[PDB]
């Protein structure tokens, strides 16, 4: 208790510990009921310790049902940009707007699902099937929400990996890629201090999440961490079983709106029968209290004083200037896929063809879908509970259109799927740009007769036809592309006339505006994917699977996968054009702390993890004739010494940007965790000590430009 920064946290918690009856604690860690608060949950105020009715409200790119907010881009977009510096900026917006509305806890980020499954319907929320990023995405995002004043709740833990029946079947994971991809993310979210973590839906190793000792051998023991743990939403299933495990907080305390309590009076119950002890519940109360007092929530927060069940009516417009980051992901993580002799940027065209309804926005209004749960119109953000009403959403055709009308563009537009309407307006016009989508969610929703889960890496909407028609009867086609997550491409690159591919995501109320400042040129796209695009769906090797998950992939996916079985994808994790061309040079590597670690536990594990023992540079020059930023990025690869890994495995990155015929330098802080590999012999993680690493720098996953080593001591 205490360790790390949380010991003020704690001595506050024990106190106010102290002046509880048994009744009162109870009431902190039992949800009031499903709908019953105002908040997506409540707890009940607790007035002797000035604890207010303590408010978890969802998600992790908005706040949801709430009017008068941001509609931030998508965790998978945000990636994307492979800039900490946005991505620190969009979870301090997030933050000053759950604030605002007197929110506790903000119910994100997402580091589970990571997204090893392809298809899976909540990728898109999340942060990459590459730990690495995903975890220097999760700390960023976290930090700014916390510096914002609210607590951030790291979800979904763990191994929920498909929406398919993701509350019965289990993910059993082995040791090691327990420990090097799936923890790695939420042991990255323990270091920077988050306040809350929640259980998933599915089972691990046979035993629901929420009922797991996990949570307390893994998250509170292995790693440290000093807060509380919350249910997903009726994700506990026995009174005893889950305040055992660890559990800290149920919600939404009943099971959705049954009005039946499996703590509340009957946790008080199974500590008078001996089956929880007193110190339990105890322990949960001092959690749930620290981390309140942790950012600093018991001194001037704001009241709530609207509901999520009204139509979010009530509260002050938070928006503020927020629309800004807003804008500059949904710019920066756009990723240019081709490109033939410089289709892109746009340049004064006599004529456009504007084609797809992904163009406009849904003609039955942006927030006519509950929970955004249909693929109808321009597409921002997938369904489920990671939503928020967009409080206007930029739809492409919104943005071209002024754009194009000063050049004196004229616009032919069918703004439909209909393939015949498609041919026939590519060929009114010079050049045609096509808007096509692929959508999922979370698994309570079915569209187009996917529940979560998507059925296949194909487009959605007849997106792949809608392209053949306009490449048809045009020699000059932009293929624009807003996707939650991989597709095949192949049958759309095997027409001569796309001339170029923009993989635009789903960014959130801004993506058309972004989209634009990228189609006309004002700025050079400098987004990289942050997944694999392969040639056909079998060779990501993974599936959703239609019973227990037993992970045989283990720690080769994504790109691990393609590079551990040489399989050449179609575009590889990290790739991305610009309108400019890069070169690299110049690399260094220097062990700067060659001693042994500490050991002391902290959170996120023995502190001498996460101390900097090495850096490497290089020099990134703007080799072209326009503005860009470039992405740089590390791979390491592990010494014989070490078991069989992935040969390459993303431990850096730095986003650069250059005037043309500029060069600076990228650098490249390497932690002692990311030159270690976890021991499952020895149940630790392991730094090697002969031999040396092999340091690849470069522009993707597989455009290597320069190579190197460091000598393991
Ligand atoms: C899950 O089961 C695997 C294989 O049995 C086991 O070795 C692993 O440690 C388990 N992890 C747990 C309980 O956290
Ligand atoms: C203890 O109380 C819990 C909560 O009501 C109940 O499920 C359990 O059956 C009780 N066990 C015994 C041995 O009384
Ligand atoms: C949103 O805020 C504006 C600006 O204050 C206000 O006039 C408008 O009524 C608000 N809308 C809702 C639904 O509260
Ligand atoms: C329409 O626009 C494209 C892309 O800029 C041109 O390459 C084509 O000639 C037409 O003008």
């Amino acid at each position: 208790p205490g360790d790390g920064d949380w010991a003020a946290a704690y001595k506050k918690a024990t106190a106010a510990l102290a002046k509880l009856s048994n009744t009162d604690k109870a009431s902190i860690v039992t949800g009031v009921g499903w709908e019953k608060g105002p908040c997506v949950g409540n707890t009940a105020a607790v007035a002797s310790i000035g604890l207010p009715e303590l408010c978890y409200q969802d998600g992790p790119l908005g706040i949801r049902f709430v009017q008068n907010v941001t509609a931030f881009p998508t965790g998978i977009q945000t990636a994307s940009t492979w800039d900490i510096s946005l991505i620190y900026s969009r979870g301090l917006a997030l933050g000053q707007e759950a604030k605002a509305l007197g929110i506790n806890v903000q119910l994100g980020p997402v580091a589970g699902p990571i997204g090893k499954i392809p298809e899976a319907g909540r990728n898109w929320e999340g942060f990459s099937p590459d730990p690495y990023l995903n975890g220097l995405a999760m700390s960023n995002t976290i930090t700014g929400m916390q510096d914002a004043g609210v607590q951030a709740c790291a979800k979904h833990f763990i191994g929920n990996e498909q929406e398919t029946n993701r509350d019965t079947m289990s993910s059993n994971i082995d040791d090691r890629t327990f420990h090097e991809l799936y923890l790695w993310p939420f042991a990255d979210a323990i270091k920077a201090n988050v306040a809350s973590i929640m259980c998933s839906y599915n089972k691990f190793n046979e035993t629901y999440a929420c009922e797991n000792n996990f949570l307390t051998t893994i998250l509170k023991g292995e790693l440290d961490f000093q807060g509380f743990v919350v249910s997903d939403w009726a994700a506990q299933h026995t009174t005893i079983g889950s305040a055992n495990a660890g559990l800290d907080v149920a919600m939404p305390g009943d099971n959705f709106g049954d009005n039946y309590y499996l703590w509340g009076s009957n946790l008080l119950a199974a500590i008078s029968n001996g089956t929880v002890a007193q110190s339990r519940l105890d322990d949960m109360v001092t959690r749930i209290l620290a981390s309140w007092y942790f950012v600093g929530q018991d001194q001037g927060y704001p009241a709530v004083t609207w509901s999520s069940w009204n139509g979010g009516l009530g509260g002050p417009n938070v928006q503020a200037d927020h629309k800004q980051v807003a804008r500059a992901i949904a710019r920066d993580g756009i990723v240019l896929l081709t490109n033939k002799n410089k289709a892109l940027p746009l340049k004064k065209p006599a004529s456009l063809a504007i084609i797809g309804q992904d163009a406009i926005d849904n003609p039955a209004g942006i927030n006519s879908c509950s929970d955004r749960g249909c693929d109808t119109g321009h597409l921002a953000m997938g369904w489920g509970s990671g939503t928020a009403d967009f409080p206007y959403l930029v739809a492409p055709l919104d943005a071209i259109t002024p754009l194009a009308q000063a050049q004196g563009t004229k616009l032919v537009l069918s703004t439909t799927d209909s393939t015949s309407a498609a041919a026939s307006a590519a060929a009114a016009a010079e050049t045609a740009i096509v808007f096509i989508t692929a959508d999922s969610g979370e698994g309570y929703i079915t569209v187009d007769g996917q529940l979560g889960d998507r059925n296949s890496l194909a487009p959605w909407n007849n997106g792949t036809a809608l392209v053949q028609a306009v490449a048809s009867a045009s020699k000059n086609v932009i293929v624009v592309i807003n996707s939650v997550g991989p597709l095949i491409l192949e049958d759309i690159l095997a027409l001569s006339s796309v001339k170029a591919i923009v993989w635009a995501g789903v960014s959130g109320q801004e993506s058309g505006n972004g989209l634009a400042d990228i189609l006309y040129g004002s700025v050079s796209p400098s987004g990289k994917l942050p997944y694999t695009i392969a040639k056909q769906a079998s060779d990501y090797g993974t599936a959703i699977v239609p019973g227990d998950d037993n992970f045989p992939e283990g720690l080769f996916v994504d790109y691990r996968h393609f590079d551990q079985a040489n399989i050449q994808p179609r575009f590889e994790f990290g790739y991305g054009l610009s309108y400019t061309t890069f070169q690299y040079s110049q690399l260094t590597a220097k062990y700067s702390d060659t001693s042994a670690g500490s050991s002391t536990l902290a959170p996120g594990g023995p502190k001498g993890l996460y101390d900097i023992v090495a850096t490497v540079t290089a020099k990134v020059t703007n080799s072209g004739t326009v503005s860009g930023a470039e992405v740089a990025q590390l791979y390491i690869g592990l010494p014989g010494s070490a078991p069989a890994s992935p040969p390459k495995q993303l431990r850096g990155f730095d986003k650069i940007s250059l005037k043309p015929g500029k060069s600076g330098t990228v650098t490249f802080n390497l932690r002692r965790k990311d030159l270690s590999y976890w021991d499952t012999a020895s149940a630790q993680w392991v730094t090697p000590t002969s031999g040396e690493f092999s340091l690849y720098v470069g522009a993707s996953s597989r455009d290597i430009r320069l190579q190197g080593s460091l000598k393991c001591s």
